């Protein structure tokens, strides 16, 4: 995996202080030097590889590792 | 995705599923027409891809979604 994705995916793969999603903005907040647009990129590859999983919420969107929305619904 | 791997995403992306831990050949009983060496290639491509993540445990390996170690943990 190239670095900037693969420091998305050690971000969400934490024990503490992580949850199941996190919105569009919270990847910027973490990669301010990139550019928004190729956040969005680097996110929506990862979501077509299968190694994220996607949600609408409200009027942005949400992004975490696969499986873990239903991993957090089991409880 | 090719559709033994999408097999295993989708085996694994269940409620029922994340409740539980599965090993090597709980994946090799879902493939009877391959050889043992297929599933563990295919299984180590997804690994590799970082969709599952996998490691020893007791006699065997055991895999699952990526994340879900850490989740589970938490």
């Amino acid at each position: 995996m190239e670095e900037a994705k693969q420091k998305v995916v050690d971000f969400l793969n934490s024990k503490s202080g992580s949850k199941s999603k996190f919105y569009f903005n919270d990847f910027t907040d973490l990669f301010p030097d990139m550019k928004q647009r190729e956040v969005k990129k680097i996110l929506t590859a990862l979501v077509n590889d299968e190694v994220l999983e996607y949600w609408s919420s409200g009027s942005t969107t949400m992004y975490g590792l696969k499986g873990a929305g239903k991993q957090a619904a089991a409880e």
